[PDB]
């Protein structure tokens, strides 16, 4: 009960449940909350399919047909470089952007109440030991 | 860099790192942690209910899950005398050797966890965690 095993299976599945019940509203899963989120932020970078699937941690399969459903609303868009071409970068159309920045408060609303209990410099301390933690299960 | 990230993503090599060595025993990981809060808490009595509230699976769910493991003959379900309206959980000798089992995959991941955090870090860390998990609730 005091185990990390149990602390953090609960923190992710209370935060996975409340952002699950406000999405609803939106018609789009948690999974690819996080990957528009992803493509919103981190996007000019030229990330590919390959990129996501390292950053969602999740089988090139699964992620293959997440971005298959997002695209099948237009919610995203495949383009590649001018000179690099078998590359296939991955981006948000004008309605995704939409999206992303109406459920995009959820998490940061959720965010804050956790950054929220903790002292300012408490926070900083305590993204460095999880960053460690979670690269020891690498 | 955020909580979030961070939290879903512990939570997600774990679940994979277990998923992956527990289906050697034909259980899945919720009902390996269920099993191992009934082996853990035992001496004590463990209800129906505390089980949901432990999950926290929804109210169906858990007594479908435990129905399987009951199915399976790890557990065994009787009704509390004093109070007509919880039931008591309880493992079988099966089920305590297969927690035996299984539990060193659980502890071989719970300590390369807390090995990471030097011993005054890591009593702070659980203190925080606690806090956090109380606000999301």
């Amino acid at each position: 009960e005091f185990t990390y095993s149990y602390l953090f299976r609960m923190i992710s599945h209370e935060m996975k449940q409340k952002a699950d019940q406000k999405l609803e509203q939106f018609d789009i899963t948690n999974e690819q909350g996080h990957t528009l989120g992803y493509l919103y932020a981190h996007q000019q970078d030229g990330l590919t399919q390959n990129d996501i699937a390292k950053a969602l941690q999740r089988t090139g399969p699964t992620v293959s047909n997440l971005l298959r459903n997002l695209e099948r609303k237009k919610l995203i868009y495949r383009y590649v470089d001018a000179q690099d071409t078998r590359r296939k970068n991955i981006g948000l159309t004008t309605s995704g952007i939409k999206l992303v920045e109406a459920f995009t408060s959820i998490f940061d609303e959720m965010e804050q109440t956790l950054v929220s209990q903790l002292s300012e410099e408490e926070n900083e301390q305590m993204k460095a030991n999880l960053t460690k933690m979670l690269s020891s299960l690498q």
